[PDB]
């Protein structure tokens, strides 16, 4: 009963002008106990490093009866362009803090970032 992890689908889409991305991670069939979740960013065809988003990792820590946490990214709008803009979040194994917990369906989530187009009136 200490719960089954997982982001709440493998693939979104969000605009370069987003600014901050909240990307949430669902605890499933139990909620017993206090959890830590380990996530990072990683690269795809978009780059971190401030260039279109700021990379991050840690631990979401769940405490006992808690379900949902949210992990913050800054999405940079670059005005360079790419035709697939891509990169990745992952949640890794979860521990308990000093049943077991798990992980569920989604742990890889792919970020699509959508360009748009400055036209004038």
């Amino acid at each position: 009963h200490a719960g089954i992890f997982t982001f709440e689908e493998p693939v979104t889409h969000v605009s370069e002008s987003i600014g901050i991305m909240e990307v949430k991670v669902l605890r499933t069939s139990g909620a017993r106990g206090n959890v830590i979740v380990p996530y990072k960013t990683i690269e795809g065809t978009a780059r971190g490093g401030g260039e279109d988003f700021e990379d991050t990792c840690g631990e979401l820590e769940f405490q006992n009866d808690e379900i949902v946490k949210t992990i913050s990214v800054k999405v940079i709008d670059d005005e360079e362009y790419e035709k697939n803009k891509t990169f990745f979040l992952e949640i890794g194994e979860p521990r308990l803090v000093e049943g077991r917990p798990i992980l569920g369906e989604h742990t890889k989530l792919e970020v699509i970032i959508e360009e748009s187009y400055e036209f004038k009136s």
